[PDB]
């Protein structure tokens, strides 16, 4: 009659049900799988959103992982195919179907892209007025604007996903030869994800010392610096002999990191580069911008690009705008 | 001219400086120093807030425990002496000078008590609204009713903070003879705090197995088993030939802990018993209460507790409101 | 001629490089990368070992999650197919392929699993001699005993997996009726890991008061309560709507958390039952026992099953020795 | 006659008691307390190790921290007077009375403090054969010598402790003005403790980009860099307007952090300075050194110090060496 009632009973105060964080992943699978797993045990949303067209995946997905829930604590994992379960997130981030095949061709993601992706927008943003996008999707830094001038959310809520591994693989590959880890080696690439992306080597040191200074100077002999950067445009193919990528799950975690927190601290991410090099038409891209709650801290960080890498940059931007200005809206 | 400045641009966007999670401390030093120290380096609070009308301590306090303030990630630490500062806390909590001198009295501490917590009441309550109020000040259960009534937050929000550690000393000395730990050893004491706390032995079990059970029954003979508890009373006396205590700074963390998460979590503290044993006359002693979101989850657990220790309860409460009754308000 | 050297010099002393605290794969996937997953952000090896016959994906595997190595910290993670590589680890675990088709059979993976697992023995054991080992490979309870008597290292340092998240599935679905969670909300479930499996709902309770006491009685009618449980059975069934199981990942982490770090919880697991109740011909199957430090802390824990649950698990070992007895060794 | 037995039976295999990780601390009080605060609570030794010749305190001490003990997990903290109990300690850290009085004379300190300091040295080393010794004592720099030559135990394991928090309050005040925090604000202070450590503003940059250049040159006008060190000296001053510091006990807690782990980062600390800069005679301060695994993984890190910076360093060996002359060995 009231078993679970009589042995625990309500006071006559009454602050009814609600809650306060809030964390909503859409695409239940590997990329979010591999989030949620991240985000999941790390620690942070009071409740999180679980959101697909694959009825069957979710509910084994939602309801297993929801089983380990009690090996760590969170509260609630919803999921639903309707886009009103969320209704008001803070870290909301999507990532869909479509990754690349070996082959290349990550761009072609584009056309095939959009179809799927648009639609997502007007739900995902109608309920989460209140949330900032983090988008694991292919095309980092391309897929995001889509979105954003579609949505049209203040920049410094919308982060697209981009760079945020570049560096660590970089960063990482880095401490091998050093005997120093990616900890303190502190290494950065800064582009927009994909084989081409720019590396800034003169910010390259150890400490408080600077590294090319130990060296002197660089690429295009040396012992093939060239080469680190290359397979870290590379690393996305061949592991793919694993099929995809199933866990770079942190990069995206941490990303996030800074927002769900709110903390300024200074990372890779996709923005607008309108009035600073060559680029000037809205190319959101790989690039600092500092994050903080519920939008990207509102600073990006200016530094001086040697021009080698300089040009780079603003390259990145001339040919990754090719792809945008096709449309097809 | 824009040093800072030029290396950190902004965006167009703005959202202007906020924050989110706060956590305020009365009483910069052990206590708190150690509640600060737990808190802190655990990881909770956005901003965390100070409060003393000790100006040096504080600068000091602040200002050092800041200093590692990198060593962990908060973000921001407030002090004053104006409670103007936290203007809308979640987790609040209080403690005040006035600790056990060896000799007992701890009781005593009531009417030298009064006397300056009462006046923190008007200023910690009218700033926050909409927080909740952990008192590990003495006289856990006592003073706890004082503010309440005093402030009249409706219950749900207001914690005293009472016997929480006395389960952990009992629940831990406990795993010394078994051979496991405090961890899944659960055994239970609770009451108010001060010698004298009944104690429920008839909840004595390990995994799925109930204790008394495999022993058969107990104390008025034994091994003493008595003594276990009398010492949990004791624990306080001896302990202080250091002075006070420097650390217990867990429970009270673990307390809150529920709180600012909001997981709906059982645990000791002090509430109203009106309506349920003997006590009726508002008692706000050490009881089963569960504790979430900016309230105490509106749930205070029934149990049937054995005639022997069934009154020991209804007792305490008795011998309990003796000290109110004199008001003294 | 000395770049990475000139910038990091050494001192006359040189402690050698070495290591400590290890950690082993066995099957770079689901259950696997799961387990890394957890084992690996959470914090523990100082170097974790995967090793399959599976070049490519463990590539990718190894490489990539590797990716992350800097969202956290570890240090070393090998891969390799000829258990060279760890040569003295701690925590080692095995899972192999043979997952069940919606449709049953799962100890039909006897046949088909002895053929791969019994070789992996001599590798294994021989270069992990002070290793102890967990089998989230399937038939928890039964695979476990081959391997054992196969190496035949003393039984606390032997687990296979089993009945771990069986209880908390039960614990877990338990606090949603409730209104508080799998947390204080401790529910038992004690078997072997397949529908069948006894529950010993004796053991229901809540705080320090046993439930049963509260309702009075139980299942043969009710509200089901025996459905609560069969679908801890049939919960591996549906799930596969999703193809397996990609993320209990976190019990196989839980269980040798205890081992590992060697605390001494109680906890299910696989054991031998020789003089028990009725099984005496040791049927390695689902019961408690208490982990730690390169052992299981040799404590199997007593207690009285009613017999409605009493015979049930006597019963499973009845039902489960069925499928060794035919050996095929 | 067998209660605590007949609930917990054990196994006939038998892996006698023993442990594995091991943390000893000296001076159970401030330092040490919030040493141990930091490093209990955050999680690391299978046992932790107090010893005092302050009988009472520590009883308090060990024993209500144990109480806690609980709150976390450990296993075993121990305490004593004879230096008997450790036998055998990796991460092993010493204080001892003798703080600042507000007016200076750290250096002072010398004469006062090897009286009791020397004997330390006997005991300790003779059971930690296999530990490594931090020094939170004063005179970071400066004490680490004599008990190292003391116990001449090689380099890499003997670590003082001195530089470390120099840093972060240094790299700390450094994000208020930047509006970004100690996390990416790397910034360094190198020297070995006290009022004129030598600054290296050289390393002051922020993501890929070094400052000077953004700002251009520096100290002798400008705004006051000057200031922001000096306080970075003076900071230990004030603050005992609060009578010491109870809490820079991350720092240690972070230094002996790489060490316990053996991970190989970056950070201050004391070596020997013989063959560097002008200092020719083992002048024990603060430098960069690597550590890990019972060891400083044997790198102490070079670097072009500018030279107004580039004499500070040597300058402060120069003054340093005045106080150990004086021998009173
Ligand atoms: N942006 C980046 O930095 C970055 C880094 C890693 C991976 N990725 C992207 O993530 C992908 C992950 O690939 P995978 O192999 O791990 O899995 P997958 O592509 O096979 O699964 C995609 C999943 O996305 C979700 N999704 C797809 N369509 C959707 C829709 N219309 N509505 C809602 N959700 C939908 C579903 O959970 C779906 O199962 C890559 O191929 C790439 O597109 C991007
Ligand atoms: N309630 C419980 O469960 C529990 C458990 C532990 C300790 N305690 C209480 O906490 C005390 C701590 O003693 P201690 O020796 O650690 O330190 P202490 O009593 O000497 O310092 C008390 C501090 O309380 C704060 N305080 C006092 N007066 C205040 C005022 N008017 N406004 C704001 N803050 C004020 C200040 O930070 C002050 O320095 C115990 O003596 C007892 O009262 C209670
Ligand atoms: N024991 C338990 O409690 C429990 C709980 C969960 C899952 N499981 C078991 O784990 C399986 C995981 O299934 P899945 O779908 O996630 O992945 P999967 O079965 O398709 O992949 C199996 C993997 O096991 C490893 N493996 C297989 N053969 C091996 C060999 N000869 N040497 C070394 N490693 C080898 C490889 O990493 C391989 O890719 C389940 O089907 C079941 O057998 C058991
Ligand atoms: N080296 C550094 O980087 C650094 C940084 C912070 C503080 N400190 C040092 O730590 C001190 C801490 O001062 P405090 O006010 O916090 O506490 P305190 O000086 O009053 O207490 C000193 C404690 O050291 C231990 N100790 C002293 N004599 C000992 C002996 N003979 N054997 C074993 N242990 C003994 C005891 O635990 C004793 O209570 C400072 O004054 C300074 O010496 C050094």
């Amino acid at each position: 009659t009231a078993l679970k009632d009589k042995l625990i009973g309500h006071l006559a105060t009454s602050q009814e049900p609600r809650s306060y964080n809030k964390i909503t992943v859409v695409g239940c699978d590997a990329v979010g799988m591999a989030d949620a797993i991240s985000v999941l045990m790390k620690d942070l949303a009071d409740e999180v959103a679980l959101v697909d067209v694959m009825e069957d995946k979710l509910k084994g997905e939602m309801m297993d992982l929801e089983h380990g829930s009690l090996f760590l604590h969170t509260a609630k994992i919803v999921s639903g195919k309707d886009y009103s379960v969320s209704a008001g997130s803070k870290l909301v981030v999507i990532t869909a179907g479509a990754r690349q095949q070996e082959g290349e061709s990550r761009l072609n993601l584009v056309q095939r892209n959009v179809n799927i992706f648009k639609f997502i927008i007007p739900n995902i943003v109608k309920h989460s007025p209140d949330c900032l996008k983090e988008l694991h999707p292919e095309l980092g830094t391309d897929k995001n604007k889509q979105d954003w001038k579609l949505s049209g959310l203040p920049m410094h809520r919308i982060i697209g996903s981009g760079c945020n591994l570049d560096s660590a693989r970089f960063r990482y590959l880095m401490g091998e030869r050093l005997g120093v880890h990616s900890c303190l080696v502190i290494g950065w690439v800064i582009g927009q994800h994909g084989d081409s992306v720019p590396s800034v080597w003169s910010g390259m040191w150890d400490a408080k010392l600077h590294k090319d200074v130990v060296d002197s100077a660089y690429e295009v002999i040396k012992l093939k610096g060239y080469t680190s950067w290359a397979i870290g445009l590379v690393v996305s193919n061949p592991v793919d002999v694993l099929t995809y990528v199933a866990w770079k799950g942190c990069s995206v975690a941490d990303l996030a990191q800074t927002i769900m927190k709110d903390l300024c601290r200074v990372h890779p991410v996709s923005t607008m580069v309108k009035d600073f090099y060559g680029i000037k038409d809205n190319v959101f891209l790989s690039l600092p911008c500092v994050l903080n709650n519920g939008i990207s801290h509102c600073n990006i960080v200016k530094m001086k690009l040697k021009p080698d890498e300089e040009q780079q940059l603003q390259k990145s931007a001339t040919t990754l705008w090719d792809i945008q200005k096709d449309l097809k809206f």
